[PDB]
C-alpha cells in the first residue's frame, strides 16, 4: 500500500514535521492510520440564522424541525462521531457468483453508456469557466494565478509517472492550491461524465442528470405507465461507505474507452486517488487539536468529481443484478458459483438490458425500480452480497414497494398530479415543509451583511415560487421576504449544492414569467403551451395534501401570521433602510 501512499505522506510529514508524531490513542480501526499534526479547529456547533426569513416565518419560531437545522455540527469534535458511526466499517467481500455477475453487468453497462459519447478530458478553461461562474471561495484568485497550473503540471507529471504527491481528500495558500489542484486533475480524467452529460435520461435510460427537481415527477409518471409490480425505492445505509474493492475495478473499466493519453490520467486517479487514498480529518484532544493521515483501499470519497456519476453507474447496475434475481435469471447457487454460466446474463442483458434500465430513475445512491412483478420485493440475496444493504430494515425482510407513483420517495423528494383551473396537469415537487423553512432560515457562515442575508433569502423565496408555489405557508412567506427585500437586489449565493438544482430563481427577473417558462414554455408534458397570465391561476395542492406534507394552515398562529404579516415586511423594509421595494403582497387573494 505504502509505494501508492508514501510520497504524499513524506509531504505532509515533512512540512509539519514540527508538531509531527504518532498519536498512539487514535480511534481508526479500519483505516490505516499514520500519524497526526497541530491545526486550528474549524467550523462550529451551531449554524447562523437568516434574520430576513425568522423574522417573516414567526410560527416556525416553535417548529422542532426548524430548530434542529439551525445546529449540525462541523467542529472536529461533530466531526469524530459522524466518522465513528459509518466511514470506520469494514464491508465483507461478495461472493465469487456475485463478483462475476457484477463484472458481466459493469462492461455491459459501460458499453451501453458510451454507445454514442466518447471519454474526453476536460480542460483547464472549463474549470476556471466553472470557477468563475459559481462564485459570480479564494478558488477564483488560484485559477486566475498561473503559479496554481505550474503545480498542476508537476503532479500531472507525476500522475503519468504512476505516481502521486499532492492528491488529499479532505474530510497556507500552498496547500489550497494542492487541494483545487488535486480537484482539477479528476475534474480533467473524470469531469466528462458530468460535462458531457452520460448519466442523463437519455443516455442512460435510467439516469436523471440535467433533468432538474421540476421534471423528475413526471419521469416517475411515466415509468408508472410501464407494466410490472410495484415501484420500489430502497435507501441504502450509508452507500458511499459500501463501495467495495470489487465496485472500483468495475467502475474502472471505462479507461478501456478512452484515448491513451485520457486513459493514463484517468488510470491514475482511479489507481492513485480512488482504489488507494490519503485522507486528512480533525481530531480534538486534551492537548489541543490534530490533523490525523488515515488510508483504505476501498469506500467512496464524498467531496470527489466522479462521485455521482460513479455512484449512479453501481447502483444501475446492482438494480439490474437484484431484477435478475427477482426474475429468477440468479440463484442463490449462483451467487456462491466462481464458475457460474456468463451465458444467462449476457442473453438477459442483450435482450431485457435497456428495458429493465427503463424501469428505473436512478440519481447516485436513490433509486426507484417498477420490476416486471413483485418477486423483487424478495430478491435480497445480491444486493446484501454486494454490500448495499437497506437501511432500517432485518436484512432478510421483504422490501416495501408504491401503488402509487405520488407516494415514491426519490431525491428527499414525492411529487403531486396538480389540476389547474384550466384543466391541465402539472406534475410539482414536495417534501416536509419544516425542512424548507428550516433550511432557508440558515445562512451560511459569518461576516454577512444584512444586504447579503436579505438576497439569500429573496433566492429561497424565489425558489420556492418556481418549484414550491403549490405549498400556501410558502407562497405567503415567499411574497413577504420578496416584498421586504429591495426589487433590485440581485438574489446572491446558493440556496442548495443539489445536482437536481438549474438556479432558474437566482435573477430580478418577474418570477411568473420564470414559472411559465419552466412549468409551461420548456416542459415537455404540457402539451398546450398558453401562458398563465396570474399567480391566482397557478396552483396549489390541495388543502388535505397540504397539510399531510407540514403545512399550518388551519391552525390560528398561521391565520394570525398572515394577517400580520405587512407589519413585519415593514419591520424588515425599515431596518434595510431608503430603497426600493415592490409590494408583492397584491399577487394573493388578500
Ligand atoms: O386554497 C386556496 O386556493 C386558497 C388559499 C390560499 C392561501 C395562500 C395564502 O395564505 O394567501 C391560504 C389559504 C388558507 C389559509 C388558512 C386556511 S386555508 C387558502
Ligand atoms: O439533491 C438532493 O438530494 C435533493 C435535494 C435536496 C435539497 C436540500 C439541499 O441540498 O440543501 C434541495 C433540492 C432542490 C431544491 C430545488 C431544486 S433541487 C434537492
Ligand atoms: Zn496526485
Ligand atoms: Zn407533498
Amino acid at each position: 500500500n505504502m509505494d501508492v501512499i508514501g510520497e504524499r505522506i513524506k509531504r505532509i510529514k515533512e512540512e509539519h514535521n514540527s508538531t509531527w508524531h504518532y498519536d498512539d490513542e487514535n480511534p481508526y480501526k479500519t483505516w490505516a492510520y499514520h500519524g497526526s499534526y497541530e491545526v486550528k479547529a474549524t467550523g462550529s456547533a451551531s449554524s447562523m440564522i437568516n434574520g430576513v426569513v425568522k423574522l417573516l416565518t414567526k410560527p416556525w419560531d416553535v417548529v422542532p424541525m426548524v430548530t434542529q437545522m439551525a445546529m449540525t455540527d462541523t467542529t472536529p469534535f461533530g466531526q469524530q462521531r459522524v466518522f465513528k458511526e459509518k466511514v470506520d466499517t469494514r464491508t465483507p467481500r461478495p461472493l465469487p457468483g456475485t463478483r462475476k455477475v457484477m463484472e458481466i453487468t459493469a462492461e455491459w453497462l459501460w458499453r451501453t453508456l458510451g454507445r454514442n459519447k466518447r471519454p474526453r478530458l476536460c480542460t483547464r478553461e472549463e474549470f476556471t469557466k466553472k470557477v468563475r461562474t459559481n462564485a459570480a471561495d479564494s478558488a477564483k484568485a488560484a485559477v486566475e494565478d498561473e503559479e496554481f497550473w505550474k503545480l498542476v503540471d508537476r503532479e500531472r507529471e507525476l500522475h503519468k509517472l504512476g505516481k502521486c504527491g499532492s492528491c488529499v481528500y479532505n474530510m497556507s495558500r500552498a496547500i489550497w492550491y494542492m487541494w483545487l489542484g488535486v480537484r482539477y486533475l479528476e475534474f480533467e480524467a473524470l469531469g466528462f461524465l458530468n460535462e458531457d452529460h452520460w448519466f442523463s435520461r437519455e443516455n442512460s435510460y435510467s439516469g436523471v442528470e440535467g433533468e432538474g427537481l421540476h421534471k423528475l415527477g413526471y419521469i416517475l409518471r411515466d415509468i408508472s405507465k410501464i407494466p410490472g409490480g410495484a415501484m420500489y425505492a430502497d435507501d441504502t445505509a450509508g452507500w458511499d461507505t459500501r463501495i467495495t474493492e470489487d465496485d472500483l475495478h468495475n467502475e474502472e473499466k471505462i479507461i478501456q474507452q478512452m484515448d491513451p493519453e485520457h486513459r493514463q490520467l484517468a488510470n491514475a486517479i482511479f489507481k492513485l486517488t480512488y482504489q488507494n487514498k490519503v485522507v486528512k480529518v480533525q481530531r480534538p484532544t486534551p492537548t489541543g487539536t490534530v490533523m490525523d493521515i488515515i488510508s483504505r483501499k476501498d469506500q467512496r470519497g464524498s467531496g470527489q468529481v466522479g462521485t455521482y456519476g460513479l455512484n449512479t453507474f453501481t447502483n444501475m447496475e446492482a438494480q439490474l443484478v437484484r431484477q435478475m434475481e427477482g426474475e429468477g435469471v440468479l440463484t442463490k447457487a449462483d451467487l456462491e458459483n466462481p464458475h457460474l454460466l456468463e451465458k444467462k446474463i449476457t442473453q438477459w442483458l442483450e435482450t431485457k438490458g435497456v428495458e429493465r434500465l427503463k424501469r428505473m430513475a436512478i440519481s447516485g445512491d436513490d433509486c426507484v425500480v417498477k420490476p416486471i412483478d413483485d418477486r423483487f420485493a424478495n430478491a435480497l440475496l445480491a444486493l446484501n452480497d454486494m454490500g448495499k444493504v437497506r437501511k432500517d430494515i432485518p436484512q432478510w425482510q421483504p422490501s416495501k414497494g408504491w401503488h402509487d407513483w405520488q407516494q415514491v420517495p426519490f431525491c428527499s423528494h414525492h411529487f403531486h398530479e396538480l389540476i389547474m383551473k384550466d384543466g391541465r396537469k402539472l406534475v410539482v415537487p414536495c417534501r416536509p415543509q419544516d425542512e424548507l423553512i428550516g433550511r432557508a432560515r440558515i445562512s451560511q457562515g459569518a461576516g454577512w451583511s444584512l444586504r447579503e442575508t436579505a438576497c439569500l433569502g429573496k433566492a429561497y423565496a424565489q425558489m420556492w415560487s418556481l418549484m414550491y408555489f403549490h405549498r400556501r405557508d410558502l407562497r405567503l412567506a415567499s411574497n413577504a421576504i420578496c416584498s421586504a427585500v429591495p426589487v433590485h437586489w440581485v438574489p446572491t449565493s446558493r440556496t442548495t449544492w443539489s445536482i437536481h438544482a438549474h438556479h432558474q430563481w437566482m435573477t430580478t427577473e418577474d418570477m411568473l414569467t420564470v414559472w411559465n417558462r419552466v412549468w409551461i414554455e420548456e416542459n415537455p408534458w404540457m402539451e398546450d403551451k398558453t401562458p398563465v397570465t396570474t399567480w391566482e391561476n397557478v396552483p396549489y395542492l390541495g388543502k388535505r395534501e397540504d397539510q399531510w406534507c407540514g403545512s399550518l394552515i388551519g391552525l390560528t398562529s398561521r391565520a394570525t401570521w398572515a394577517q400580520n404579516i405587512p407589519t413585519a415586511i415593514q419591520q424588515v423594509r425599515s431596518l434595510i433602510g431608503n430603497e426600493e421595494f415592490l409590494d408583492y403582497m397584491p399577487s394573493m387573494k388578500r
